[PDB]
């Protein structure tokens, strides 16, 4: 009960379903997604497995600089409060749509949810 | 590079409460401590944990029905996606305000945040 919040995003052209978590301190990308997208080579292991500082995430028709902390997990991408605030977003549950940057994308349906 | 989490003021059986707004949480939670203090623990549908089906939560000037899962935790009230969807809210990070039910309230500053 209670379908979680997800949005569609593209990283290096790879389509991804991202979980929107306001209770999370930082945005995260899975090691395997970093691999698949080729972002593995840009992982700053300056010490969790490393951090990708300003990758270009695509949401709708806009590329936005998002920072990810790479972790070995089943969740490919977790949009945290840190990134939610940076791009002054609005989690509109009434309109069931996410508004981030200068764009506005919808929340995946129960089915389209991973 | 820290960021203050999302909290808002609410009242439960008249007691002021700093509540955490977590879209990552499926279920809204109320601590055993708060439940016992406010007395809502007597409505708990079950070591005082269980389920509160209906409770009037005051946000700004409106009283709205909410359900809680009472667990022994530190956070006194964690508002989950379940209640954020039930009351068709909007987590406006541009204005640092929460629009829920037929009301609008702002988030607490790092100073107001519980610790």
């Amino acid at each position: 009960q209670v379908p979680m919040l997800y949005i569609n995003i593209e990283i290096n052209n790879y389509p991804v379903k991202a979980f929107v978590d306001t209770g999370a301190q930082t945005t995260i990308m899975s090691t395997r997604l970093a691999k698949k997208t080729g972002l593995s080579r840009m992982i700053d292991k300056r010490f969790i497995i490393g951090r990708i500082h300003q990758a270009q995430v695509k949401i709708e028709t806009q590329y936005i600089p998002c920072s990810f902390t790479v972790l070995d997990t089943d969740i490919d991408v977790l949009i945290g409060l840190d990134m939610l605030k940076r791009h002054l977003a609005c989690v509109d549950l009434k309109e069931n749509v996410l508004r981030i940057a200068e764009v506005e994308t919808s929340f995946l349906s129960e089915a389209e949810i991973p």
